[PDB]
């Protein structure tokens, strides 16, 4: 009964095609239109293929609009370039002047961080001297910042790095003073050492303007300082190998409020005695999912009580690379939350004592394992930056939902000549009161020498020590980039429509019949 | 007659549904056939929910590309940081030396603007001396240098502000010199005073490099003032509480050549004695109507004679809240052209002459009604600034056709030591004949001070007071970003004709076939 | 026949309007059917022509994102504001001091370029004397510093030129030395005369940090000329009328690796005695074909040895027209490599050297031919300008796969007062050993000259002259902006089949049906 079925089927069904090749005028009817549907189904399928790949690449559709929705107002943080504060920098250039031997110096001052400065150039220096010649790139890396750094307590170096209250002069958010304990964090640069982070006490809405955004005005000249006849150094605090140097003014990073700022990547320069304008266009990008995109919510090597950003993943994982091949972290990436106490590539690991007084082959032998140290986090470094792979392994993907900010970087000298700048001087010296915050008992030293500097008769030249830094929301708009899948399932879904209506002519209620039909042909 | 007409309608209609559940093989056969077209209409309907919901969502798509259409080249407006002439100040300077009475110098200068801030002056005085530490506040506003604008007459500051005669040197837009009497409007700003707007004379295509670009010279240092042995400060004009206070240099703003500028939000510094380098890269955004998103072709609270831009109908709102509810408008926020003839919030209002006698407490109400007044007007900006609903409630919408300018800053000292600078000198005092302006009657006392000044001799450390500017297009290719709808009509259209095909089968010459069939039922 | 081939085909048929036509009930009927098929198909027509202008105008798909795949690190071009190296400067400001007419000065010096610039000194000076008021214009061209270099043999200008051992004092990429005689090239520019381009040797993945980038010092500064107690110019030489003129400082050019770079049109100004942060976030702009749009992967006046630009392209086009006009090549516009063995337009043409001695009007008719020239040249320039249609006949297009930088500009002062800046010092002339490079037999004139100025005890004044400049990576992550096709021909053909299955109902096996009937009509 195949063809009874077959014929009913033909005379019933909606199908637009076959009841002529079923029913068929003749063999060259039958034929024509056995080869019209086979090019109907031919040209369907190559059109689906290439619509399926469409859809299976996952497109995204990118907006760019200015929408009036605000971002919280930009962290800043702020790094003085000059690491040491003025005394312990004076008073260290004054006891190389008097004994040049470091070792006649570990017990001759009262600040902690001077007897283990002396200590450590004491237990470097006989080495040094006979074995400069024979391996000169061992003893350039033991004599830096970032070295002293890792083997001197943070808790030392930070009550004699730079100070709060001898940095900030003064500050101004909107219309109010800034609440100096309350906004002002201080977290440590292994270069900078001290620095200092401001986050706005708090959504809220943005205000332009100068005068509504965030002024203050910093310390940052070395003009205090004593000047020498004759060049000498002090070892590891100054590194003329450094990209950096003797660079002088202030490391200026704008970031979101909540997030932890790397000046050696981002940020901006001020130099001393100019008023820098940061004129910052906030902006923020939306991203979405692993089928169309990658995106991440949270740092995978974080804690989760910080802003996520992609610069602190890629740092980590390279911190991460460092760790398990080499055995130590590196100073100059940040330190794993989830991994802590491990020690740095550039630790001594308990130097002794003795090599003091004697430059033993075991001493030197110390200092070798540690450049190797060094070396080794050196090497990894520039392999992974190559090593494609273990980038992508790390899974380090830009924020779903990130905030970022413009600047507009200009200056102008701060200090007017004549009395135009006079301002400047009577609110440093005359309303903040600036040396007064130096009149306490264990900075005395400090006091005198910026009574001294900072006379009246010497206004002109004394003032271009000083900097102002203005950051202000120039464009209370925001400017969006939100991406969005380009093909979703529903457009899929109608262009699959349109082709089954075009070429083929089928419907799914007609997709019913061929299982009536094979019903049919089952229970025949 | 129901089934008949129903069996007739079946065997000749074209829905691809109906048939097989009219004319059913059995009870099992038409409960599925129903399910069939029960599962075809809820799968249909639910797409179709989707697709209304992305077309009336109203998506835009947004198009960036490079083109070279070009747009028209910037103004450029420039204001000096010292607010006053050099004479004037000058004058202050020596006047307050002699006498520190205010007093006792009403009529002792022949300047009207002189006269009229010793008048001020000394009717603000004797309040100050007896009240200061009572209502320190209170005179921290009044002396200030924008409520000094707002009680002195704006042509009585113009004559004693700033020239344009003794601030452009000289001027250069393309080869040709600008002719600066047709080129540079004057403009008044609360704390600059006089501000000068450079319009290029005019669409026209755009030229690159510094050489086609906009060259000009400008005195803004303050080397010429008067240098005190001790601090001496002019009440009101000297500020040290302000944000930008004792800034020197030039504060350039680049924007449209027909739009209103605002230096304190937007612009850039340029200090005295460096050229300045401004490269700009040209964009333009355009922007659709209501349905798809938000773009205004006229400022609501303007005239309609300035282009339009979303920072001036923003501020025209805050000042229309001001207005509104304190009853006075803010000095910091532009005059409404439809609501002219409103005093300034800092107005003293009529403040007698008598209260330069006696400090009695009716001057101190006054002074008191003023400082409300202040306070009115501060509150209301900050409160309208959270109240989301009132910058809503003024429909400020970007531009829907909008230019802007992106620029690359650089800075570089302008007169070179030693021979190579002497260019600088030949051209100011050589062939522009800089000093020879001043030798008129009513300017012999800043001629003489700037031929004493600016002598051959001292040439290295004087010149130091001028500062250059280059405006140039960097790139003539101009980066459009275009908004168009996502998704119109015509593709709702094609979507729900897929939907239509693929789900339920139907067309709308199918869809006459139940019209037919209803009038069969109407007429049965 | 005819009525029963077409009952025929309306039974058989599948069209959904047709047999309601045929088979009509009544006149109303068919009237009726007729009406709904004419509608159905004015609306199809309708809602076509819409899709086919939205198809064949060829929309964009523009999209915007962050992806990981690195860039080339930028080649960077650094041009010193000086032109001339320091001892030739002070020998012809010692040779005019000693003698102004240049005459006497022909064969006096040992260096070939002082010689014939004293020759053409002396060529044009009688001419000069005689005629500057009858015909300023005429030689406030001649007497220019491009002027000059068109008319002296670039091989005799490099040797006299800022040289590369005297300009670039130190560099380093990453961690290593750069090659300076590998990675520095050195090409010729009309007004900075030398300039150098750095290359880094290598795709590649980009390291961030400034540690990680690019570090140099540069001699920049002016102090080392002599200072003369009246102003004495160098003719031609020194440019009062030019933009730049007397500028003091580095124009640093950021550009992609092998591009050549433009420093009038684009880059950066870097004064001496600051530390200038280059931090780069790069681009890269993807852009598709003619139809959709316009790009190009080759410059059509190029020779194909360079990565193609825009700017190149526009620059050479004006050099065409310049040259097709004009018969000559413009000095401020590349040489087309096609076209080599043209003469400059400021070129003399082999003014004779008679002209020294009698200021003939034959000698200035040959001035006012150059003068002529240089006239043809600049109105060619303008009018192209303005000319669009010349614009677009030399079909230049942005290319297709552009790598752009975007730039973070800031400054610092890098000797640092007091013993923090002797590291800059001690890295200078105690470890690089600056002075001992000119040592030399015919350097010794400036190694004299350095090793006065730059002695210990004038440390603080002496270093200003120096610069540093750090470009760095600041994101290795690349914005990515691609351009493709919004509306491909598949979109197009689901578009159709839709608008065909709601409207008029027909399909591709239902437009055979016609075809066979026609078939049927013709066979009848
Ligand atoms: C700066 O902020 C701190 C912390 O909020 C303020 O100190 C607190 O003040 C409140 C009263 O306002 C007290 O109840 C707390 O005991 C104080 N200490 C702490 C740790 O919260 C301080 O007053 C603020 N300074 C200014 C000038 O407002
Ligand atoms: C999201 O990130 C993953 C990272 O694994 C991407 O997958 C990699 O894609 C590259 C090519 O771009 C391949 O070479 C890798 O082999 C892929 N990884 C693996 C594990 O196979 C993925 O393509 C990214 N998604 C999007 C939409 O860009
Ligand atoms: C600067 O522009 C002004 C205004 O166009 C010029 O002054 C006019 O010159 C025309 C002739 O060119 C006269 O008919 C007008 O009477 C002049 N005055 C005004 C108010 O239009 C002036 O000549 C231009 N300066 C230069 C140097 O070109
Ligand atoms: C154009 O602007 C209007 C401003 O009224 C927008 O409508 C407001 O939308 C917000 C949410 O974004 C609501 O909270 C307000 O209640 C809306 N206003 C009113 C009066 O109801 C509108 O959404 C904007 N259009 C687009 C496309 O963004
Ligand atoms: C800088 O690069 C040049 C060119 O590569 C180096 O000179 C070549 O060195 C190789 C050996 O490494 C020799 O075979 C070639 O003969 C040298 N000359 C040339 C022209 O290739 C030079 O050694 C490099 N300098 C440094 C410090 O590495
Ligand atoms: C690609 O460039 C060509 C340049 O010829 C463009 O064609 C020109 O378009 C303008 C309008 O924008 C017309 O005024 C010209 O007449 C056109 N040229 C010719 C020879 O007719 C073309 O439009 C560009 N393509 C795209 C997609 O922008
Ligand atoms: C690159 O990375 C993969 C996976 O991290 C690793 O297996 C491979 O050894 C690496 N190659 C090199 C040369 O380090
Ligand atoms: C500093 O403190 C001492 C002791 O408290 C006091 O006598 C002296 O007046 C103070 N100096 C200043 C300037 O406050
Ligand atoms: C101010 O200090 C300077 C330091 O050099 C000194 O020369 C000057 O005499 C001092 N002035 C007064 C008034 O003490
Ligand atoms: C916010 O704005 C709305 C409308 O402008 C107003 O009714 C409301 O009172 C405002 N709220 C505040 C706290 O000012
Ligand atoms: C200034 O003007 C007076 C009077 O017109 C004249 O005598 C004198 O020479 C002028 N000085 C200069 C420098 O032009
Ligand atoms: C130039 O002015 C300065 C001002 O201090 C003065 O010292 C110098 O003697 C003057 N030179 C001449 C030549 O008048
Ligand atoms: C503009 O360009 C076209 C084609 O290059 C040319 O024919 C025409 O003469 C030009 N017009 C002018 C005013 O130069
Ligand atoms: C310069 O060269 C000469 C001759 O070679 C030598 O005597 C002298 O010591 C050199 N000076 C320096 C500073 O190297
Ligand atoms: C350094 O050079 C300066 C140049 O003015 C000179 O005054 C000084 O005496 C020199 N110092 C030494 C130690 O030669």
């Amino acid at each position: 009964a195949i063809r009874d079925v077959m014929t009913k089927f033909a005379e019933q069904t909606t199908m637009h095609g076959v009841p002529k090749v079923i029913n068929a005028k003749s063999s060259m009817g039958r034929l024509f239109w056995s080869l019209v549907c086979l090019a109907a189904g031919a040209m369907f399928c190559l059109q689906m293929s290439e619509v399926l790949q469409r859809y299976f690449s996952y497109p995204k559709k990118v907006t760019v609009e200015v929408v009036p929705t605000p971002v919280p107002f930009p962290s800043i943080s702020i790094c003085n370039m000059r690491n040491l504060d003025v005394h312990i920098l004076n008073t260290l250039n004054r006891m190389f002047i008097e004994d040049d031997r470091p070792f006649s110096n570990i017990n001759k001052s009262e600040h902690e961080f001077i007897r283990a400065y002396m200590k450590k150039v004491a237990k470097y220096a006989p080495l040094f001297w006979n074995y400069q010649d024979e391996y000169p790139e061992v003893f350039q890396e033991i004599f830096s910042r970032t070295t002293f750094s890792a083997n001197i307590d943070p808790e030392v170096i930070a009550l004699a790095a730079v100070q709060l209250e001898g940095f900030v002069v003064n500050c101004h958010y909107a219309g109010h003073r800034c609440n100096k304990t309350r906004d002002f964090y201080r977290f440590f640069d292994p270069y900078y050492f001290n620095c200092f982070t401001y986050k706005a006490h708090e959504e809220d809405n943005l205000s332009e303007g100068i005068e509504n955004g965030w002024s203050s005005i910093l310390l940052s000249g070395s003009g205090m300082l004593d000047k020498n006849d004759e060049i000498r150094m002090l070892p590891g605090l100054h590194e003329w190998r450094s990209a950096v140097s003797a660079s002088e003014g202030v490391r200026v990073v704008i970031h979101p409020p909540s997030t932890t700022p790397y000046p050696f990547t981002e940020g901006y320069d001020v130099p001393p005695g100019f008023s820098a304008s940061f004129g910052i266009h906030p902006r923020r990008n939306i991203r979405i999912g692993p089928p169309h995109g990658n995106c991440s919510d949270k740092n995978p090597f974080g804690d989760g009580t910080e802003r996520y950003r992609l610069m602190a993943c890629q740092k980590m994982c390279m911190q991460h690379y460092i760790v398990e091949t080499c055995g130590c972290a590196d100073v100059g990436l940040p330190k794993l939350p989830l991994q802590a106490n491990i020690s740095w590539c550039r630790d001594d690991d308990n130097f002794p004592d003795e090599c003091m007084f004697t430059a033993s082959e075991e001493c030197l032998q110390l200092l070798m394992q540690l450049h190797n140290r060094i070396k080794c986090a050196r090497s990894i470094k520039s392999k992974i930056t190559k090593n494609t792979t273990a980038m992508e392994a790390c899974n380090c993907f830009p924020p779903c939902d990130e905030v970022s900010y413009d600047v507009s970087y200009s200056l102008s000298k701060w200090p007017s000549a004549g009395y135009e700048g006079d301002a400047a001087y009577f609110d440093v010296f005359g309303i903040e009161k600036f040396n007064e915050r130096f009149n306490k008992t264990g900075t005395q030293g400090k006091y005198e020498l910026f009574t001294k500097y900072f006379n009246v008769s010497n206004r002109e030249e004394s003032m271009k020590d000083f900097a102002r830094l203005n950051v202000y929301i120039a464009d209370s708009n925001v400017v969006k980039t939100q991406e969005s899948e380009d093909y979703t399932r529903n457009q899929l879904v109608s262009d699959i429509g349109g082709q089954l209506g075009l070429w083929v002519g089928i419907s799914l209620i007609t997709l019913a019949e061929v299982l009536e039909l094979i019903i049919d042909l089952f229970r025949l």
